[PDB]
């Protein structure tokens, strides 16, 4: 469809993208650096330092990579990057933007500290997402990300680590599936046990949902009860009841733990099982069609090739025009990139269609079907392979 | 990769796919039957009569579906069809294929009922394929656990029960199970003396979901009923305890003091849950990615069209759009002979499409003049080219 379609339009779009203008040094190992922040503005709440984000280039691979940028930070102790991401590289998550490496530079006219992430295409923050630069969350949705935070702590917390960074604007939407974005930096610039940090997830998780469900993007201290009961008509008591059990400190004898959790979460995650499936299920229906680009472009390939290096190649030739230089009646060009589409859609599934190739001595004009034009197309190119 | 190339390929030819000489009669909205049992032999242990399996297109929609033949069998009754697919249908389910209507026929030159399903292209049984005609993983057979959960969770939760629970109506496709044979017997046990509940054939499907389970993991494709404690130990030192017990609380008929729905399933599965929801997650970026590839191939095919469009139709700057053609398709090794290379194809039209700052050397047909140029200017005079033809 349509919509599934242009999502991938532009995630392809967006990885594409340059700005002709920029001046952004290039890093030894990196190129084409492009801006992935929104707005002009920034603040040190986040991370202690001003943050930039970028997407840029491997120098070696040649793919697409995000790179957080930690403002004004120099390197005092070479431990605190390598301590780090030796345990957060190893972390493999769906709910979580892999971490690669982190090194400083002087690129930037100043000192740096540079994180690489996975480049995800299109991520918006969940923050900016559902509180746009200027009505309620279905509970489904809410139900969804509580799930895929759940997954993401249990992985994390098996490695007797912690998120640290739990927020609204760190955490990457991107067609309702969510990312913990912003992994394995507070780790870095702070150098207290991993368990009470651990527990702060916990409450962390909780005030993230609880603004989503009260539409409230700010939180303060004083409305952890007042806000928890605004979402008793509007969402399930069951809904009311984990965000209470994850916000709330005490666990007094038996502390709060994600294999607790799960037994709370229980059909939503068997529900958000099969959504999740349902959608991989669609992918392959979707995935079986577009096939044919491929089909159609190797078939192009081979067309070009053959063309204009003479036999049966004439009729090929004569087909290539028949294609693309067909004119309007005052000699103006009949552009018309659905008939690309068509003849190729045509030519790949060798149609019986038949169609008319006049040659441009007028004498001789022959009658052909697709199917015999793309059994002619494949014999020329098994030709050129012979030698 | 080859595999995903060959296997998408393998679904849609088998989507297609026709046997002429089969004299299969077309029904009321069907046509083109095709058969789909693998085996020359039928019994009547799974459904009390013979069954056939068929892939059909719809005469409606065109789109094709299974249809699941009950060879012999006489309606009696229609509140027994309508009664059972209207609760059936309303389910849609990932580990459940979709039923849509139930009606008998007698294009069969007899009397037939015909169920009708969502067609799912490359399955097989999931006997046929752990038992064709050294251990089973136990992240497998926990995908398989949390799948069937995930089915019965849906089943239970509409008053109604799986009733067809076995290796042989389960089928399997890239360690995707569903269930494929839904709401028979409750049409064909529709009408019968000593009807069990809702609530009491619930329960054996928690018994059958063990059992299969129990086969899996013992390699045994017939189970007995002596060694549902036997078979049962012999999985603690090959497999974890934990799914040891599963299996014991699953198949254990008891329920001592109270007995066994989903819901207290699940809680027993856990992490296997999470473990599993993180893995289809993870296999449904990967065709996310595939996906992309396959579209920025439509984007490297709308490239070409413009450049086939543009030459033969020149000198000046189109001259040099005509030597970027033989720069990528007219390459030849130092004998003369023509060096093909699909590879070189692509990753040009890749640098074309990304309008990439990289250079290449273009020579003319005349060996004696050569361009500097980069894939960008190439693709500014590509685009340029191609939008002044609509100018005219
Ligand atoms: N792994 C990633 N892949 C792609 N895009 C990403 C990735 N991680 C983050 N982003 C993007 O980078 C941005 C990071 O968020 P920020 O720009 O720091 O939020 P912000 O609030 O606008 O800025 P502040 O206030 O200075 S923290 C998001 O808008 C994402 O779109
Ligand atoms: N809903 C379905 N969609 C696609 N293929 C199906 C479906 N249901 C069954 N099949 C195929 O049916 C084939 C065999 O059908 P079955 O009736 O389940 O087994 P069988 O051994 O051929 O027949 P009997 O009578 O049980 S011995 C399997 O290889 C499956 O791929």
């Amino acid at each position: 469809p349509k919509d599934r379609r242009e999502n991938l339009q532009k995630k392809l779009f967006h990885m594409q993208q340059l700005l002709p203008n920029s001046g952004l040094p290039n890093l030894d190992r990196w190129h084409s650096l492009f801006p992935l922040d929104t707005k002009a503005t920034r603040n040190s709440t986040c991370f202690g330092y001003p943050s930039w984000m970028y997407k840029a280039q491997n120098n070696k691979n040649g793919r697409h990579f995000a790179l957080r940028r930690i403002e004004g930070y120099r390197l005092t102790n070479e431990k605190a990057i390598l301590n780090v991401t030796k345990e957060w590289k190893k972390i493999i998550n769906a709910n979580i933007v892999t971490v690669h490496e982190a090194f400083t530079t002087e690129f930037f006219g100043d000192s740096s500290l540079i994180f690489v992430y996975d480049f995800h295409p299109l991520s918006e923050t969940l923050y900016d997402h559902h509180f746009p630069p200027n009505n309620k969350i279905p509970e489904n949705l809410l139900w969804s990300y509580v799930c895929q935070i759940a997954n993401a702590l249990l992985a994390i917390h098996n490695a007797k680590l912690a998120a640290r960074c739990l927020e609204l604007s760190k955490i990457i939407w991107e067609n309702n599936r969510i990312r913990l974005a912003a992994c394995s930096i507070l780790d870095v610039l702070h150098h207290k046990t991993i368990e009470e940090l651990q527990q702060e997830d916990f409450v962390k998780f909780g005030r993230i949902i609880l603004a989503l469900a009260t539409n409230t993007p700010t939180l303060n201290f004083n409305n952890i009860d007042a806000a928890l009961a605004t979402i008793v008509p509007r969402y399930s008591t069951q809904l009311r009841g984990v965000l209470e059990w994850l916000i709330k400190p005490s666990a007094p004898g038996e502390t709060k733990t994600v294999e607790t959790l799960l037994g709370g979460i229980t059909t939503h995650l068997a529900n958000f099982a099969n959504f999740v499936m349902q959608e991989s299920d669609e992918k392959e229906f979707h995935l079986m069609r577009e096939l044919e680009n491929g089909r159609i472009a190797r078939l192009m390939f081979k067309l070009s090739v053959v063309n204009e290096r003479t036999g049966e190649r004439l009729l090929l030739k004569l087909f290539r025009d028949y294609v693309f230089h067909q004119v309007d009646a005052d000699g103006k060009a009949r552009l018309d990139t659905n008939h690309y589409l068509n003849c190729l859609s045509k030519l790949d599934a060798s149609s019986e269609e038949q169609i008319l190739l006049t040659s441009r001595d007028n004498a001789t004009v022959f009658v052909v079907s697709y199917r015999s034009i793309r059994q002619m197309l494949d014999r020329a190119y098994g030709e050129l392979g012979k030698e």
